[PDB]
Formats: C-alpha cells, sequence, structure tokens
C-alpha cells in the first residue's frame, strides 16, 4: 500500500485531490483532529503524538474513536531514546500504561543510518527534524515504498486551524521549536529517499514543499471532503486521580 | 478442558450442581480457603492472590497443601505492572522469592486488547475490574474456551463466609474497593467474551450475575460436597525473621 | 560421567577408596585447598565459592592453578538471587569481573521444584542448606545422575583441616551458620533424589551421612593419595588497589 | 581478509612496505588522524576510541569523513564493562546516542579466555593492555586470522606525531598510563596468538616489537604514501549545547 503522511500546516487544506493515489493509508499527528473538515478522511493507519502530551492525547483519542470522529489502527509515541527529549520512566513503562500503543523508536531505530543522521544533527548542531519527517521514517521502517506528503510547510499562518484552544493553552501555554528549519527537514527527507530507495511525492503544488519534492502524478482521482460538525477541536484534560496515577511519567 | 472460576461471594454456596460441566479445572482466589465446605472440591488448577498479601498467602497455601486441605497446580499473583497497584521490587524479584509461582500479568498481558481496556478504565476513570474477572482473563490467555462462573455477586452479605478473622484483621484491618461496580465487571466480561470468542456461563441462577450471563446447561451432573472440619479458616502470619528478609518487597 | 561431591568435614579423610566409582568428576568448595593430602586428586570438574569471599577466593584459585596445585574446568559462585544472602551489584556485574566463572544460580534455578523448596525453607523458617547440598543441586542441573558424597558431616571436629589460618581469620574473624542442621541437609538431599530420579551414594561408612544415604558399592577400585608439600593452606589477600576496584561489589 | 592494526607510536612511520600483505583492512585508533602522511591509506575498516574522549572523537570523525580525509566502515568504543574504566550511563545509552557505532566489548567479550585474562591482570595486578592489543582482540573476535602490526612501540619519542595540540590539551591536559608496559602487551599478544590460533606479524623491523613478533614476509608489494595538506590535526570540541545534552554520560 501507499502512504499519505500529513503534517498540520496550512497546505493540509490545499491538497490537489486529483493527485491522490489509488490505494493508501493515512498517517496523522498531534493536533490533527483540530481540522474543520476531513481533509484526508476519518480513517487513519496510524496517529503519532509527542511524548510531552501523550497522556492527554491518548485520553483524547479514545474519545475521538468512541465518538466516531476518527479511527486508527496504530497509536505511536514519537520518541528517540534521548534523556533530553522524553521522560525516562514514561518510556520504560510505556507498554504497560498503553498496551495498544507503540513507541515510535521501536520502528525509527530500525533505520540505523537515519537514526545516526538524526542523532548527530540533534545532539551536536541542535538541528531537529519535525514530526512530519519522523512519520516518514517510521513509514519506511514499516515497509512503505511510496510516500505522499501534505501539510508540511516549514512554518512559513502556523496551522491549517486555530490551535489557540483553552485546554491546549492550559496544558502548553507556549501555543500563543527553534531547532526546526525547512533546510533540516528537506535535507532529512532527501537522505531518507536516497538511502532507502523510496519515493517521495508532494500533494500540495502551492506548498514550499513543492520547490523540493516532485508532485504526485495526476490520476483523475476523486475524493469527497466530508465536513465536520460539533466535533472535538480541543485536547481533553484527564482528572486529577488520573494524573496522580501517571505522575512518575510526566515530570 | 473447561474452567470454573470462583469469586468468594455468597453465591459460591448456591451453585446448581446439576449444571456442573463434565471435565473441569477450578480457579480460586484470595480467602477462598475460608469456605466451610468444599463447594468446588479440594483440587485447584490455579489459585490467585493479590500482591498486597502475597507473602502471607503463599506461606498459608504451603500449610494448606501440607495439611492436605487443598492442592493446586499453579500459583498466581494478580498484578498489572502498575506502580500505583503493586510494589516494584516485589514484581522484579518475584520468581526468585517464589520460584513455583507466576506473576499473573505474564498471562494477562497476552490479551492485548483487554490489557488496554483494563488500563484505560483504571488509569483514567478509576474503574477497576475485580479478581474474579482477572481470573477469567488469565484463563482465556491460558487457552480455556468455556468458562463457568460462580461466587461473583458484585458486592450486593459480603462473602460466602465470615472474613473477620483475627490474623486477617491484623494484616488488613480494613476487612471490618470503591472502583469496583457490577457494571465495570459486567462490561469487562462482555468485552472478553466478544473479543476472544469464548463462552461464559453462570452456575448460580440466583446471583445477580444471572441477569447478564446465561446459565450453564443442565447435564444431570452430580457432585459431592465434602464438609470441612478443624480446617484453616484464617490467614497465617510469618515470623519477624521472614518479614525482615522480605521487607524490600512489601513497603 | 559420575560425580563425587566433597564437603570439607572430617570424613573427607575417611573415604573408603575401594568404593570409588570408575569414571568420575570432582566437585570441591570453599577452603577445600586447606587439605593436607589430595584426598580426591588435583583435578576438579568444578570448584564452588560463597559470594562473601569470592573476590579473594578467585584470586587464590588463580594462584593454585598457576602453581600447579589444582586445576578445575568450572568456577562457580553459590548464589541464590536473594538480597539478604549476596550483594546485588556483585551478581549484576559478575560475568564482567569474572568472565571464566559462573553464577551457580544459573544452574540452581533450573531445578524449579528445588529452588522453591530451598526458598520456602530459607525465607520462612530460616532453614538453609549447606554448600555441599547446593553442589548436588548444581550437579543434577548439569545432568549428573549418580552422585557420590563425602566430607558432609553436619558439623557434628569442624573440618578435615585447621581453618584457623591468619589471612582467613583476618577476612572472616568468625572462623574461631545457625540455620544449618543435619535434618535440613538430609531432607533436602532426599528431596533431590526422589524429585529428580538420581542416585545418592555415600563414600564414608563412618560419617553420620551413612545413617541416611546407602554406601557406594565396593568395586575393588584403587586410588593413590598424593601427599602435599609446601602447599597453599591459607586464602590470599588482594592488594588495596584491587579492593578499590571491586568495592562496589562487596559492601 | 587480512588486517593491519596500527598503534600510533613512532614505528608507524617506519613500515617496511614491501612486507605489506595483498588484501587487507586497516584498524586505527585514537589520535591516528594527527599523522602527517597517510601511512596506511585513507580507508579504515574500523577506528577505535577510548570511552573518555568518545563524545569529542565521534564529532571529529564526522568532520574527517565529510571533509574526505578518511573513511571508515566501523566505529568502536574500547570499553570493558568495568565501572572504574568507563561511565555507566555512557555504556547503557551508547547505541541510542551513536547509532552507527559499536561498543567494542560486544566483540571483546566473545573471547572469553582473553576477557578473563585481561580482567584478572587489570583488577588484581593493575596490568592493563593498550588499545593496540585491544584492537587485536576485537579483530580475532571478528574472524581475522592474520594480523599485521605497526605503530606499537611500548612507549620506549611518544607518538609518530606531535600530540600537544591546543584542543586535545584543553580536553586532556595530561598529554604534556602507568599500568602499561611492554611485557604486559607482549604477554597478552602471545596469549591471543596461541589461544585463538591466529598469526601475528610485525611490519616494522626496527620496532622493539620485532624482538618478539616475527616479521611479515617480503612480497615485493608497493604502496603509495599520500601526503597530507591543510588537514585536521587536532581534536574538535563540541558546543556547550552539545555538552549539555550529553552530560549524564561523561562525569
Ligand atoms: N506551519 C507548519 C505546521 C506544522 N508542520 C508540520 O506538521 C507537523 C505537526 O505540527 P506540530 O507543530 O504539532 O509538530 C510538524 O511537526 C511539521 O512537520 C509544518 O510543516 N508547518
Ligand atoms: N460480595 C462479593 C465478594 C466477592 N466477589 C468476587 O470474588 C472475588 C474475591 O473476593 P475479594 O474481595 O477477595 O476480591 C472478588 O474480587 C469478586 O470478583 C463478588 O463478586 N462479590
Ligand atoms: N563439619 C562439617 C564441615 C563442612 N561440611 C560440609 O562441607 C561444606 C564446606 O564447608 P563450609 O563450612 O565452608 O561450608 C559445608 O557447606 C557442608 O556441606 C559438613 O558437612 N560438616
Ligand atoms: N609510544 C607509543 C605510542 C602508542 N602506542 C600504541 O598505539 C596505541 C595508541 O596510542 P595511545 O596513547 O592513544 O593509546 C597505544 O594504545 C599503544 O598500543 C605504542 O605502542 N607506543
Amino acid at each position: 500500500k501507499k502512504v499519505i503522511i500529513a503534517g498540520n500546516g496550512p497546505s493540509l487544506k490545499e491538497i490537489d485531490y486529483s493527485r491522490l493515489p489509488n490505494d493508501f493509508d493515512v498517517f496523522r499527528c498531534n493536533q490533527f483532529y483540530f481540522e474543520d473538515k476531513y481533509y484526508l478522511g476519518k480513517k487513519c493507519k496510524a496517529v503519532f503524538y509527542n511524548p510531552s502530551l501523550f497522556f492527554e492525547q491518548y485520553y483524547t483519542l479514545k474519545h475521538l474513536i468512541q465518538n466516531q470522529e476518527y479511527e486508527t489502527e496504530l497509536i505511536m509515541c514519537s520518541n528517540f531514546n534521548q534523556a533530553h527529549l522524553e521522560n525516562e520512566n514514561f518510556v520504560k513503562t510505556f507498554y504497560d500504561y498503553f498496551p495498544d500503543a507503540h513507541l515510535g523508536y521501536d520502528f525509527f531505530k530500525q533505520l540505523k543510518d537515519f537514526n545516526a543522521y538524526f542523532k548527530f544533527h540533534e545532539i551536536y548542531f541542535n538541528q531537529r527534524i519535525t514530526s512530519g519527517v519522523y512519520m516518514c521514517a517510521v513509514a519506511i521502517a514499516l515497509g512503505y515504498k511510496e510516500i505522499y506528503l501534505s501539510g508540511i510547510d516549514f512554518y512559513q499562518s502556523s496551522y491549517a486551524f486555530d490551535t489557540k484552544q483553552k485546554n491546549l493553552l492550559k496544558l502548553a501555554p507556549n501555543f500563543k521549536y527553534i531547532g526546526h528549519s525547512k533546510n533540516t527537514d528537506i535535507k532529512a527527507l532527501e537522505f531518507l529517499e536516497k538511502t532507502y530507495k523510496i519515493k517521495l511525492y508532494c500533494l500540495c503544488p502551492n506548498s514550499l514543499l513543492a520547490n523540493f519534492i516532485g508532485l504526485a502524478p495526476n490520476l483523475n482521482s476523486n475524493f469527497i471532503i466530508q465536513e465536520k460538525n460539533n466535533y472535538t477541536k480541543d485536547i481533553l484534560i484527564p482528572s486529577s486521580e488520573a494524573y496522580g496515577k501517571f505522575s512518575k511519567n510526566i515530570n
């Protein structure tokens, strides 16, 4: 199967749907559910969440599923086995707190040349790839050979939606990373492509991405963009009892 | 083989024995030995004990066996790999302190969808399944396909026996959990049944259980209920030397 | 092959050598090298040492070998994975400090019923088997089916030699355990024999052992008892530099 | 294939190149890159670095490669799993900080008799083999059967180059071990040779090494010694941000 990997930038709303491949899985990440339409459908092969809000994002996802807004087969935490990027006890006990989820590093680390590439740049030059590229890496590790990209805009406004929602702002007041650049993401993608002999495509002709990655081919494809109503557009916050039970794992 | 899983509620004494299956193993738990008759015989396939009194329950079980009151092939601790529910060093060193026993989580965790179901409810909603359901899970993990239930009454008086015995009261003065409900147990059982394609039966027509789980079929079976005399009806307490050697493991 | 397992009691000097089996390996332990003659030859299949003096005993053994007093194929520490009986970092780093040696528990624990038997008696009743029985257990785990016993006297004077030597007394001033008894050793041996279908023999008709274990059969065997001269009859003490490097591992 | 293992002593500059074998890999270590000519070419099968400057040496190596001064297939840290010789968290997290590298002990420890030999001498007699011998051990573990030695001079002036360079002096001011001797290296090499049935050769007829190890045979071989210009002849120092991220791993 093919894969569409979506970041949450403005180009998520500017997909050229006639370039949509035949037979695909969808990878979403982070606040993807804040989208106001189902730009890539309700069905995800995998959804990825950062370690720092994983506890709350997992709780929110269970509501999304139960409420029939999305489904996903896989749930991933985008970790790296780096003490400066994630809580150590969180990673150690992960599978026992979230038994239907996965640590993304289980897959990321299978791409040894890329793990080395990522680590050398992060540790020594403070150049960090974004979640969108992380997802590409995990996809290549899972055996996907053709990867279709959208919503990756290099922070050139910020998101395809308003992320300033009250719960998210309470959890992470900063929503109102400096190691990210377009160059670091572009160079990382080019490395994955050549190193692992896979094909990258761009679904958004008007993204800055299209300056670097060739467009997916026109296939006359159609796609219905289902609207969303009374939907979940903020992260949910667990009870204090929940927090008390998870407190060894957050900091 | 089939399995009879027994909680210790009043319905343990109200089994309809003509509904007893042909060829069965018996699972018992906790203060089962306080029973005044051998409601399900002397022979257990497995006995389960909570982490919090496992040290004393293991010592007591060895007396039960030696004194020929019961036998059991397997000895299980009902743990979950959750820091808020069990002592970490207890679980880490378990097999070296109790080499003929098992951590139940070795089996529980093999039912990944159920481990996820249990964890999500416990951590986020403080809804906890009881030992009776835990035992069903372990049985399904061990390959049992037909499960016959008794002694599960949802705390609607408390036990099929008087648990206010002097040693148990000293160990756990509270015998004179608020996350338990009938709904949480019923919903967990229904989940196991549908998810793992197994069959649940109820041996006690007069239990509240029979409102939800269909009765085991009449088979004209007979069963002798052997009386108990001068039997062990309280937990035994180990010496202070024993405690001193186990003290890293209790709290 | 058969095995002769030797404790260091006075009966080590009272072996009936015409009862010596044809084709045997020898297991020695602890201060065996204090013997004044080669009562069982120079060649050991295995030598066992307690965790508490293992650092010094290992150093001493290397001198014994280099000086051509003994040889041994295997070197074992008699541990149990019990925090009250051995240092935890010693066991954790063992194979990296002593790469040609073995932790005896790697073998002991393969006899699950016996590990359980040992643990229940030690932890709950403070009844501990001696090194002589430990060695029998390790031998059964290694596949030996016929075990010939000597030097096991149940502390009924103390050793086949004078152990009051200056270095050993400095290391362990106490040489001038209360959980040991003849009953605990006899009951443990009887358990191994019946449980693992092996055969125990006694080489010393005049030991208290012969009250309980049948004598090995007369085979007309001969054996030369080589005398010892200018031999190593005290434990050696490592330099302070050595100690400083091992100090995380002793206490 | 054959292997040339090079220490960094003065004899590195006094190789008899007509004795160079046909088909070889090269092992280099530590400050090898300070060499003023490519005495053994630009291409390394493996380069080895001590744990204590590994962070900075790894960063430097990436510059060497990128700048096309050397290449190497393998990157090794020469560790021993000894708390007195390396940082414990460094070794524990190694593969996640340096995913394209190897801990040399993964290979060293496969030579069990030699690991035992090394450990007994280091721990008890403070006799330590040098990196040059460590590399021979790792080569034998990797299946190399014929080993050609150079640059091993036993500190009889110090290096084939001036190591007093400003960054290295800042990192390790001491460059302006007392457990090393020629005897300890010679005895360790003789042990490897006899124990593992491999062949040692010496490429430097004028080294003290040639007193002990027979010369590699004349094969009329030719070799071009490529000069070096504007090359990297000091270790590079990472930013404070880099250090802050690695600080749990250095001390
Ligand atoms: N303005 C944007 C916002 C997000 N993205 C991508 O979408 C991913 C999800 O957004 P976030 O900020 O949650 O990481 C992000 O990691 C980038 O890969 C982007 O490329 N440009
Ligand atoms: N009144 C009762 C008492 C016990 N039970 C069940 O029997 C199990 C053993 O009793 P206990 O309180 O030890 O957990 C308990 O976990 C329940 O599953 C019950 O269902 N109703
Ligand atoms: N008087 C004695 C002395 C030693 N032993 C045995 O020899 C073993 C070695 O002696 P020791 O005290 O070092 O454990 C000891 O563990 C016993 O098994 C004995 O049986 N009777
Ligand atoms: N004067 C010298 C310098 C280095 N060496 C060898 O080269 C190796 C690399 O040098 P160094 O000091 O970095 O360890 C060293 O471990 C020795 O094996 C040597 O043999 N004689």
